[PDB]
């Protein structure tokens, strides 16, 4: 056992023990004669369950009595991974389960991977969201996460013949022990219909009712007893529905395909009806749920000191038109007052400035499935655009640029200028990406309203990302400083004295050693790969992406081949290139670049010549639990993106608190990273933001640097020629054509710099005590990246409250 | 408290009421300040069902050690209604329960009527079914109820406009306490593909994947520990299933709608090919089950000594093909050895002789969805054939009558042939029904096997239909003849001999008193409509169909008014008449009777000069739950059915034993119930069945009893000119159209024994010491329609078991 894990008292491990064998017992109905390792996952997973309902019930029943300003997180996204190690890591009961589980002949941690990812996420905004609510909880915010509960969550990703295949992810199969199903507080949601003009007011009428069911799921703070609530809405048919017979109730699940499955589009827009359906369900649900909530905490006027709503990016943008039709048409309230409340109760974060994943909804679509909500929209553009107006007399192309609807082909709405104009707050996730909003996407918006924009550089929990995925790590670290820092990560810094301290150099690298050992033995484990643990560990796990460049890493990773080839007897660092990460299944190119990434292993993997020197392996069904098992083990975080394109990322701070090394550009997070750790302890290359716009201004023409650059002349040959594709040769005529001629993210420009980068981490690895000196630099100077430290800043510069420390009552 | 509901043990409630605490913290996690009645319910359901696993747990080890005979009972319907009073009686918990509820300041018969009903069933079939577990339990066989886990039981009914209006039966909205999914033993169920013929043996290919998900329920026995299981299975698709992306997640529905929901029909076959699905999922499923058990018990010859399999009705016939194809092609046993174990294995049941009932399946129906099956069926067809051509040479006629196969328009199976020739047992459900069996449907089979014929009467359980339901009728009578009765209902006899007891005569009369207004309460509690206790209670509940007759009460209801209004100060004995039940969504006929019966209430009930001489009720939503608050309540039982037409009926049997005297023909059990009770205590009129059958040679002229009787003529034309519909004058001309020309039951034939039957009632009922004292000889020998006794000859006469009393350790 050791110390970070808490106390294996006595007294608890006995009734942990009985408690155990009680809900094998009455809750599983089975004995030790025929239970199974999920069986007993279950008896565990509902015994540590147990233990928060307790602390669950209080501080709900709290929050009712002190009354505070409530937080409510809006997201389409969820992205929580496994509960059962996360909730024993903040009640600080993992050593006495660890101790009750042995003494009954059981290994938790194999009980532990029998759990199922909740996968409610695509990637990176909808992790951001599940490490808030932990935060949130942490750090005593009256806070609920509202989203959908689909039944099936991202899909499961197989690689058969080097390719992708997907497969439904029916996590619910086995049962969720999680959540609480509260049919009792379902909801009305409303589609379709038309808008009636009476008299005093207009109605909404002659719609159809979908259900809105929540299931309740605890959020658990660290080791403060606080429990939050992350209440996630189920699409359910009215029983009067379609109510020949026998078909009406088989049509019920029209109505409930609403939250049957997540979009698997991660910076992607695809405007089909029913995500638009499943953006306005959770919108439509949560905020009546708000209301209800506050009329029993009418004067309005007091909302905004009593309700903040986050919105996640543009999905549950309706919320601030459903907030004004509620009190408008509902409460009757005047529209000035109304669009008070509802810009002081909302802000909105942006996540990505790239073009292809901006929400712009086509006017018919808003009209035939939300008429009284485009009528509304209408509305508040006519009105924002008055202020335009008044502010720039005369500057008729600035109204177009800024109206919330696009003319030309079909009319559009930009979800985006709806959430800026409707929210009193909005913010970038990353400080380069926050100034790029006010000087490009949103400079318009800037001009007009100035005190609106801020910055909110995304984080990760320390939790999850230290506690729980690397307790080695987390051990060693307490020893020197206490464990005050899991919930202040900025007492990280304490560790910079011991960055010559020669038994503390010994055991960072040591715990590394071992989470390589235990990572290469998973591997074999269940995907039957072998793997040199003593080679350098350059891994690039994150959704594929053209413009995460991933391809970038492959042209390197050919390189080091060819290199080797050429003078095979030729000393190199020896390196495990790893790369995972699903692609979207319409994504033709991200799917394409996952067949190279194989074809490239399948190559380099049995060649004789290069033996244990380099191997090539794809990390199939990358998710939050393979991002637990990895990041701990990687030597070399990939983090490439092209200048610019990448608002924050999140990984990259994940890898940095882990021990790994970062090689990439000046972009997003990246940028404060290195300047926090110092560019010296980074592997910074590349062309900066202002580079990109100069070649952009001239024109980028990848034909001179294949022209100008041999080694990389000899990649493009490989690849036009069939050299890793010999039955298919013109496998890969795609990538080279896309290349060659039309090249968003600008592979090309920055080769040159990124394998000559390389090789400076290649000679640092050579040195394994300076290597892990700058490793400690890197943990170190990590704790700015906590979500403590961003949820602190939401808190205090835009929902208005202040963030507490305060344990509650057992 | 009374007697019959056990014990109220100090420690016990104490108990009771703990668990009941903790279930409601940590199972619903609420506190007592937010608690509603739906959430007390279920602190009790989930305590109650915290006694069965203990007993469920070591009955289902028992059989494993012992490895007794196991029976399975198929089935496509399980009508169970409420389990919560069920499961309390049956463990003797009732006042314990009762107790600790009351001390925790509950009323615990207002939380047991928030259960939802279990409405698994249509009628007759799917209730006798739920009573055959009771009493299998009761008795201690190793018994087993197969079914499918429907989402949507039997619809709810709701009349507006006194029309029936039907709507999802959404039974699962809250969950369901007693069912423990069993995930882990999930089975492949296969449909379509084809045939292959190679070298050794045919294949089943190119087959669509269905997953059978099992849920097991358990079904406790009374008072003897023993724990048998209702396992019911779901579909679910496999997950590579459909596997752009998001339909073919979405398309997953189509598989799982097999287990959607519950055809309503009653007595009607309707060919859809979803209804087909249905039954092959159940069959596949269960006898991989039964065989995958009988292995962990490879000589299939001791299969018959280990297994046995009850079809209820033909809707699980493709057991016999199947089973046949499962050890022909995948244990490879000869066909003959195959045939031998399969009809030594297989009994059927048939419950009715109406050709519009039976099952006749199209052949390219079979032919797409089942290929092997349908070549099975054609193999065992013709080998079954050979025998009749063998044993009646030169009957050619014979040979296409007996035919599985049959001929014409569209080729069909016909699936009674086949349970019959793959079966060793086949048995009717009444004495008259078995011999109708014989005589006419099945004469040429009962030739060629006349062995395979036998009788089992049907019967009801005690328990629900007199213990649960009727608690101040079960007491009196156990505080003179004790409780033994209970599960040995023969006991009943005894009370002959307080026949002319004045204290018990008064009792049973105060019982009944009691049941009434209690009943004439809850009809102005949940229904705004009163009515006068003090009448007699004419009641007629059951599926409204043309044979039961529902019609020829409404003539007797019409008659009665219009005498009333013909001499209104003359004295006639006060009448509520109830009649209650649902009609399949697509029977015309079936939906306009229960029209014209709101009709005829809204006459007869506003007419000043009947006051409160007779009312017309229609009692919505007839189900079980509804059936035990009427039953008790009922004084007189109408079971009027054409001679001939009702197999057994069941309704009759639950009225016989709590109070009611019976008016009926001389039909299904209504012939065994008169002979045990005596003919002067029961109201027998109309035709037998010998006098239905001169009335068909003779041919059935509806104009003659028109032109001979009055009183019958007054209301057919009070029917035809709009009396009873002034709006809409023509609105029964469907009615008055079949009954004047195409009536198949003949009502008007038995009208004027009917009314003077009726007369006879009314006479008796004047005498209420006389009136008690013929209820009494019907209670005292209504004994012999107890589940047990037609278990306990099911068992031994067909099944080869035998049944015991013993109780199992605690
Ligand atoms: N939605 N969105 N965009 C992203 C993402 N999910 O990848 O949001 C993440 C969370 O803000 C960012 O770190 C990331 O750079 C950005 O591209
Ligand atoms: N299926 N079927 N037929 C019936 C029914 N459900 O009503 O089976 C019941 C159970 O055997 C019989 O009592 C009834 O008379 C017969 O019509
Ligand atoms: C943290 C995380 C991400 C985001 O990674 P980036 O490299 O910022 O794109 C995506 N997926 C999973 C499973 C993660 O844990
Ligand atoms: C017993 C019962 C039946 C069968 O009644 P019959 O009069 O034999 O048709 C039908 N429905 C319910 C709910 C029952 O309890």
């Amino acid at each position: 056992q050791i110390s970070v894990r808490g106390l294996a008292g006595v007294e608890n491990v006995t009734e942990l023990k009985k408690n155990f064998n009680r809900h094998l017992h009455f809750t599983l109905v089975k004995d030790r004669n025929v239970a199974t390792p999920r069986d007993y996952y279950f008896a565990l997973a509902h015994t540590v369950r147990d233990h928060l309902v307790g602390r669950w019930i209080r501080t709900q029943q709290h929050y009712y009595e002190k009354d505070p300003k409530r937080i409510y997180y809006l997201s389409l996204e969820f992205y929580m991974g496994r509960t059962l190690q996360n909730t024993m890591v903040n009640l600080a009961l993992e050593n006495a389960c660890d101790e009750a589980t042995y003494q009954l002949g059981l290994d938790m941690e194999e009980l532990e991977e029998i759990e199922e990812d909740a996968g409610l996420g695509n990637g990176g905004l909808g992790r951001l969201a599940a490490c808030f609510l932990d935060s949130m909880a942490t750090l005593g915010l009256a806070a609920y996460g509202y989203g959908i509960r689909y039944e099936f969550g991202i899909f499961n990703q197989k690689i058969c013949g080097g390719w992708q295949m997907e497969e439904a992810d029916d996590w619910l199969r086995y049962g969720n022990p999680w959540e609480k199903a509260r049919p009792e507080f379902t909801l009305p949601v409303h589609f379709y219909g038309r808008v009636e003009h009476t008299s005093q007011g207009a109605k909404w009428v002659d719609t159809q009712v979908v259900l809105a069911m929540p299931y309740d799921t605890p959020v658990p703070g660290y080791r403060n007893n606080v429990v939050n609530t992350m209440r996630l809405w189920s699409a359910k048919a009215p029983n009067d529905f379609n109510l020949g017979y026998i078909q009406a109730v088989l049509d019920r699940n029209l109505a409930e395909n609403i939250s049957r499955v997540l979009y698997p589009n991660d910076n992607f827009f695809e405007g089909k009806e029913l995500r638009l359906k499943q953006e306005y369900f959770v919108v439509a649900a949560t905020l009546q749920d708000i209301i209800r909530r506050f009329k029993s905490s009418t004067n309005f006027d007091a909302f905004p000191d009593k309700v903040a709503i986050q919105l996640n990016d543009t999905h549950p943008s309706l919320a601030i038109p459903e907030l004004m039709r509620v009190l408008v048409d509902l409460e009757r309230l005047d529209w000035d007052k109304a669009w008070e409340v509802t810009v002081k109760t909302c802000a909105y974060t942006n996540h990505t400035v790239i073009p292809e994943a901006l929400e712009r909804w086509p006017v018919h679509l808003l009209e035939t499935l939300l008429p009284r909500h485009l009528q509304i929209i209408y509305e508040i553009n006519q009105r924002f655009l008055n202020r335009v107006a008044a502010a720039f007399p005369g500057d008729v192309d600035r109204l177009r640029r800024m109206s919330l609807v696009e003319e030309g082909a079909v009319k559009r709405i930009n979800m985006a200028h709806l959430c800026i104009a409707g929210s009193h707050a909005v913010n970038g996730v990353a400080r380069i990406h926050s100034e790029i909003l006010k000087k490009t996407i949103f400079k318009d918006f800037y001009e007009l309203e100035p005190h609106k924009f801020q910055n909110k550089t995304n984080g990760i929990t320390p939790r999850r990302w230290l506690v729980l995925c690397n307790p080695g790590l987390a051990e060693i670290i307490a020893e020197r400083i206490g464990e005050e820092y899991i919930s202040d990560l900025d007492q990280l810094r304490k560790l910079l004295s011991y960055v010559d301290d020669e038994a503390f150099i010994r055991d960072v690298a040591k715990v590394k050693q071992e989470n390589k050992l235990k990572f290469a033995a998973y591997l074999e484990r269940e995907y039957k790969v072998h793997i040199n643990p003593n080679s350098l560990f350059d891994v690039q796990v994150k959704r594929i992406h053209e413009y995460k460049r991933q391809l970038l890493n492959c042209l390197h990773v050919i390189t080091l081949y060819n290199r080797i080839k050429k003078e095979p007897n030729k000393f190199v660092v020896p390196r495990t290139v790893m790369i995972g990460g699903k692609a979207a299944p319409g994504y033709h190119m991200a799917k394409m670049i996952i067949k190279l990434i194989t074809a490239i292993g399948d190559v380099v993997n049995h060649d004789p010549v290069v033996g244990d020197r380099l191997r090539v392996i794809f990390l199939e069904n990358y998710r939050v639990s393979l991002a637990e098992k990895v990041i701990p083990a990687a030597d070399l975080s990939e983090q490439i993106s092209t200048a610019g394109t990448e608002a924050s990322g999140t990984g990259n701070m994940k890898f940095m608190l882990n021990g790994a090394l970062t090689i990439g550009t000046m972009d997003g997070a990246n940028v404060e990273m290195a300047e926090e750790a110092g560019e010296e302890n980074f592997f910074i290359f590349g062309m900066r933001v202002e580079d990109v716009d100069r070649l952009d201004q001239r024109g980028y023409n990848a034909q001179e640097y294949y022209d100008r650059i041999p080694e990389l002349r000899q990649i493009i040959e490989q690849l036009s020629s069939g050299f890793f594709s010999p039955k298919q040769p013109d496998l890969f005529k795609d990538i080279v054509n896309m290349l060659m001629h039309h090249d968003r993210f600008k592979v090309f420009a920055d080769y040159e710099e990124y394998v000559k980068c390389q090789e400076r981490v290649s000679a640092l690895y050579k040195n394994p005590r300076e290597w892990t000196r700058m490793v400690i630099r890197n943990i170190a100077t990590s704790g700015k990246f906590s979500s403590d430290r961003t949820i602190a800043q939401y808190a205090r510069e835009i929902w208005g409250v202040e963030p507490s420390r305060q344990r509650l009552p057992a």
